[PDB]
């Protein structure tokens, strides 16, 4: 079918964000395993997998709209050097992606690509849940203290 | 059946206590989830459910005695801003409810409404169990220290 | 996350509506059990439980947006004195709540809080199902006659 | 195979009758659900499904005889405004369809299309069962009274 | 409930589209069986059933909004005389229905009938899935050649 | 542990090759689904997943050797415009990766990183199996003819 | 079969390393149980069992090559007096064994005893896994602090 060109552009922009998040979260996950914080690492690994599923949905939609999915580009990965930075890096990445998705929904609405809007709404819901999780973890560090927070992730 | 009007007044007073506790404990439960203290949040959620079952028993008894249950009124909720205050707010609320129930029992005994007395005895037992639980949590915070206590609630 | 303050005010307005409905329908459900209309009482009880679930969803959303859920306030309960009035009281309550949710959806859309719009959409759908059920019960009373309607609610 | 053109015209006439009935009974079934008479609505829905099966059999037979099935045309639906009229509308529709099928059987016999006669015989039998059911419902309304009849259709 | 009269008009317009598609796809399904292309016939039969379920949802919504569903009218059926034409006729029909649904969504949004909008969004999604399927079959015919395509449908 | 710096460099070079292959094969897989060649698309999808597993093993080894895995870089994706080109693109990518892996093994051997050598040997075995598969598919096209080959992939 | 005398010498050198590790890790395991650090004790016990299986494989290979396995000799055990020292003593022992195995591999390659080489490769892999585990425990002690680390081992 012939999709709106700007909708395909938003699908490819959010795809670049998802590919960036797959790699960041995958790297962070294996880094947490390497550090011996496997409980947090497992949660991080599942977030990487969730971004792979988002990327897969975007790619399928782009083909349906007759566009070419862009798997070539990546944003700069935000890599933490300890657990508090790791969480803040992931938070910054999801906050940036949230903005793309919110603008994509308003665009889909305006060009009456209402099925692409429902894909982006699903993504936005998952993105806010992940932001809420990250904000909670960063606040827990301060309340339980870093050493206890790290102990709980072993 | 025509119940004693002052027994029905005590049943409605305690129903107001129970509705206030449903709401305080439900709000506290969801606040604890929001803070990432899910273990304590799950327990607080079960206390809210316990108060809904007390309210249900009071409402059933009031109808049976030809009264109208009062679901309109609520006491001021005691909302904590952190875990220590949350526990102290629940304790204060249960101590106030315990005083109403002890008074209601003495009154049901004096007017020989012995089945209403048995319902209030069941509530008084559950209330003391909750007060004991709360007083223990408050003492544990001082023994294990607040950072450990909160770590254990994640 | 920092939610829009007017979206939070709509989530809180709808939370007061849901809290009112929990209590009206719970009271109505136990009143129906007391009258011996336990079939209708069981359905009314399940509607109260459905409102507790809507309240729970709104409370979670308000915390996520950094707001404080309002469990202190309640609208005036509309309490029926017989089965026809009980159904009419529930219908008036759901019609007023429908008006809030529909306004809240339009506001979420205009400030681009699309996740909060999806919560309100789900509640709107549940609310129209409930309104349809109530309008149907009021019409059935008229078609089968009140004494048959009540007979059918006995168990 | 080359079927008799007048047999194909009867298969198509009966197909229009079945298509009309699918739609009348589907609409009636959903109308009964909307009114809260779900027991009668479920039975009406199963009659609509039964007509879809008859339509399917006629369409297959028409293709086998090298004809083209007519799904474009429909008779005027007879839509009731209440339960007594709904049943009377269904009865009028089945009585008119009975007349077509009975004529079609006589024609199949006279041109020795005996397989098409057996399809029409099966439909005739189903149609008389449906007519008997409808006449019985109309008589029950009179014997138990409309308010009891409707009560019994609530669920 | 009293629905918007123009929303009910869109629900009835789409109901006419769906009834036309039930019949076109059922006829095409049985024609494919008659031709010995049972695999494609089974798929076309399932698309007809899918349109009956869409029609059922529209009828239920119209009653709920105090309208009368229109099962009297049908559009002209687009009947193919071979497999390539059959697929092109279904595609043309779904493209026309897609235009009605997109218009109905924009209208339900403008008048704030947001539950009717959600029903039309579900239909629009199913419709694009079917259009994608049809456009793919038409492209496969040119890639594998018509004789192979038909062989695969036996 | 302190890994040889050039071993880590080879692990990161083969990681870039694996990330390139994940994306190429994932894109090719969903493109084959879009074209209606799902049997080939499923096989392509499983090759993408196999490259994800290779990438995961490389990343874990790099952390163990105290290096930082590079998920930022990608080679130019070789994207086909039809099935014969798709297969030739995948073949060219695996032939290029084969050279990196063969040089990595000789390097690991020379610096006595014998455990990294065994990882690269496993990769080389999987790479040759995939090359053999691709060479076979390209020869089958010529023997059965393209239209039959495509028909068999539907 | 007549094995190379220097290969048999390496098999016996590594057998001495393995016997020393069986005993060091078994003693450390039972010391950890004695101290009440059962979780860490269970892991240390499984490492001792792993070294018994390595010793068993070396003994079998030596017999096969017509040598006599040396179970008479042991290196000096490195015994810790607390948990941090215990971990550092195991790490030192595994680092020394890793050096013998890397040398033995290079020698088996040079004299073309390729089956003995494959046995030493298996041991080298298991050894690096244990070294990585130990280096991680030592880093966790500094991140979570010694009191938390020990708490987690109870
Ligand atoms: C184009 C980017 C990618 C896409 C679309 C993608 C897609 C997928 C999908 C759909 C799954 C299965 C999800 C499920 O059903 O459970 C999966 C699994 C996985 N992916 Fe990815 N992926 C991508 C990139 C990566 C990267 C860059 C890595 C690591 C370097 C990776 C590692 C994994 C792992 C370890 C699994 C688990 C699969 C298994 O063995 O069960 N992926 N991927
Ligand atoms: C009149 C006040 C209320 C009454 C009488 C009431 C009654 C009940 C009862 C009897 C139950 C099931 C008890 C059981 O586990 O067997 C229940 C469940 C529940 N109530 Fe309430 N409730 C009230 C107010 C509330 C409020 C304010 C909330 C706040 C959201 C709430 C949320 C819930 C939830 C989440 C459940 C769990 C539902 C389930 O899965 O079974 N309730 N309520
Ligand atoms: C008002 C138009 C129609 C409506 C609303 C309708 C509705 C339905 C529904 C809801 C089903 C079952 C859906 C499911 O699988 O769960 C069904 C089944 C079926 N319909 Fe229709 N239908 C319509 C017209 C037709 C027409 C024109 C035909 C042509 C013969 C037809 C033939 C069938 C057949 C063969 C089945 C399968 C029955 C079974 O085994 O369950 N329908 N219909
Ligand atoms: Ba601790
Ligand atoms: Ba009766
Ligand atoms: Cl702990
Ligand atoms: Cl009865
Ligand atoms: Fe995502
Ligand atoms: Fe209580
Ligand atoms: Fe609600
Ligand atoms: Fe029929
Ligand atoms: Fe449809
Ligand atoms: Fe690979
Ligand atoms: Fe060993």
């Amino acid at each position: 079918m012939k999709g709106d060109k700007t909708v395909i552009q938003f699908l490819n922009k959010q795809l670049t964000n998802e590919l960036t998040a797959i790699n960041q979260y995958f790297l962070h996950a294996r880094m947490l395993n390497h550090w011996g914080f496997d409980k947090l690492g497992k949660h991080e690994y599942e977030e990487s997998i969730g971004e792979m599923k988002h990327a897969d949905r975007l790619i399928a939609r782009i083909f349906m709209l007759d566009g070419l999915p862009n798997l070539q580009d990546l944003h700069k990965l935000l890599i933490g050097e300890d657990v508090p930075e790791l969480l803040a890096c992931d938070l910054k990445l999801e906050q940036a992606a949230h903005a793309t998705v919110r603008e994509a929904i308003a665009h889909c609405e305006s060009v009456r690509d209402y099925v692409s809007r429902d894909l982006f709404q699903d993504i936005l819901d998952d993105t806010e849940e992940h932001i809420d999780y990250l904000e909670t973890q960063i606040d827990l560090i301060d309340k339980v203290g870093l050493q206890n927070y790290l102990q709980s992730q072993m």
